[PDB]
C-alpha cells in the first residue's frame, strides 16, 4: 500500500502515470498517486515559482519559500522525498526494489537549473530525502524522471501495474528470410538454457562491459 | 528539422515548428504477442505486424530507435549524435519485448539502435521514449562533474544561509567553491566519472 505524491509546475506530464494504473489496484487501496500542481504554494499574484540565482550564471532556480510551503504540506516525517536531479545518486533497480515498500513517496519535480538546495537540506533534518539521476542525460526538468522512478517502482508492487538479457523470438518460425536459432525449437532444454546463457554473455560484452 | 514517429500499443501513455512527433498504434497494421520459442515467461511481441508498421513509417534514412534493458547506453553523447538526424522512429515494445528480428531486418535497410535509458526495469518502452525525445529534442540546432547546488532569494531562510561566497560578488572565489562542490558531489555520488569504482 503506497502513496506517491508529485509535485511539478507541469502537472498534465504526470498524465501517463495515472493512464497506466489499474482499476483493481487503486480499488485495493493498494496505490494512490496524486500529482500537484506547485504553483497552489506560491505567495504572488503572478505565481512565481523562480528567481535569479545567487552568484550569477545562466537560467532560474526554483524559490525556497514556495517548496518549502508545498513540502510541509504534503510530507511528513515518514516520507520519503525523491528529488530527480542531475547530480543524484544513481537511480537503480536496487533503488527501485527498496522503495517498493515505502508507504509515502514524494517526488519533487525542478525545472529551470533546479530547487534552491536548502529545500532539500531543511528536508532532510526531518525526513529521509533523497537525490538521485536516472541516467547519464540532460532533461528539462524533473518529470520524465519521476514517470520512469514510478514505474519502476510501483511495477515492484504485487498486484500494482549481472548479464544482459538476450534475443526472444516468436512466432512464425520463418520471417523475412530469417529463421527462428533451431536449438529453441529443440526441446534439448538444458542446451536451450546454454544457448541463451552464451547469448547473454557475448551481448553484455559486447554493449555492456562495464558490468564485466 | 526533425521528424520523430512514435509506434506503441499504448499510444494514450505518450500524450506528453522545427520538429514534429506523431505516436502511432501498432494495432492498426493487425494479437500482436504469443510465447517464446524455446520457452520462459511472459509474451513475445510478434515480427510480422512491426514489420508492416516499421515498412510504413521508415525510409533508408531513418534512425531506429529501439528501447530495451539490454541495449546499449544511452547517454548524453548519444542525444548530441541523434540531434542532427532528420527522422527518428521509436519502436515501443510491451511484453517481454519485440522479436529480435524486427531490429534485425531493420538493420539492412536502416540505421538501427537499441538502447537503455538505465539500469532499472520498466514494462515498455514508452517512458523510455519520453526520456530519449526530451532529451534529444533540447539539443536540436534552433531549440565530466555533477552539477553543483544552487540558490536564490531570500538570502536567509528557515535559519539557512546562502553560501556566503556567492553574495560576494567575486566571480573567481564563487567559481572556485562551485567547482568545490561538484568535485565532492561527484566523489560522493558518481566516483565512476572520476575513474574510481562504484560503491
Ligand atoms: C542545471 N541544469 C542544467 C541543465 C538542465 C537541468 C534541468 N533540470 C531542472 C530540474 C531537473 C531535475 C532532473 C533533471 C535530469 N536531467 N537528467 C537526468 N537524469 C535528470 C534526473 N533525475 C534535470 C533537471 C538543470
Ligand atoms: C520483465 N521484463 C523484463 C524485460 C523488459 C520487460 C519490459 N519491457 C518490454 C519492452 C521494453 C523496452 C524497454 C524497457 C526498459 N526497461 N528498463 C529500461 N532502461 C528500458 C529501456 N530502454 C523495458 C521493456 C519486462
Amino acid at each position: 500500500s503506497m502513496k506517491i505524491d508529485v509535485v511539478t509546475i507541469f502537472p498534465e506530464y504526470l498524465q501517463p502515470v495515472r493512464q497506466s494504473l489499474p482499476g483493481k489496484a487503486i480499488d485495493a487501496g493498494l496505490v494512490d498517486v496524486a500529482v500537484h500542481d506547485l504553483r497552489r504554494w506560491t505567495h504572488d499574484v503572478h505565481k512565481s515559482v523562480d528567481d535569479s540565482p545567487y552568484g550569477g550564471g545562466p537560467g532560474m532556480v526554483m524559490k525556497p519559500t514556495v517548496w518549502g510551503d508545498a513540502l510541509d504540506e504534503i510530507c511528513t516525517s515518514e516520507t520519503l522525498l525523491v528529488v530527480p536531479t542531475p547530480a543524484g545518486y544513481p537511480f537503480t533497480q536496487e533503488t527501485a526494489w527498496q522503495w517498493s515498500t515505502e508507504d509515502h513517496l514524494v517526488i519533487a519535480c525542478g525545472r529551470y537549473e533546479g530547487i534552491d538546495q536548502r529545500v532539500a537540506d531543511d528536508a532532510a533534518t526531518r525526513m529521509r530525502v533523497r537525490e538521485v539521476s536516472i541516467g547519464d542525460y540532460v532533461l528539462n526538468g524533473g518529470e520524465a524522471a519521476a514517470l520512469v522512478i514510478i514505474e519502476a517502482v510501483l511495477r515492484l508492487v504485487p498486484g500494482v501495474l549481472s548479464l544482459l538479457e538476450g534475443p526472444s523470438y516468436t512466432r512464425p518460425p520463418s520471417w523475412r528470410g530469417m529463421d527462428v536459432p533451431p536449438v529453441l525449437l529443440s526441446g534439448d532444454h538444458a542446451k536451450i538454457a546454454a544457448w541463451r546463457a552464451e547469448q547473454s554473455r557475448q551481448r553484455t560484452i559486447e554493449r555492456r562491459p562495464d558490468l564485466l
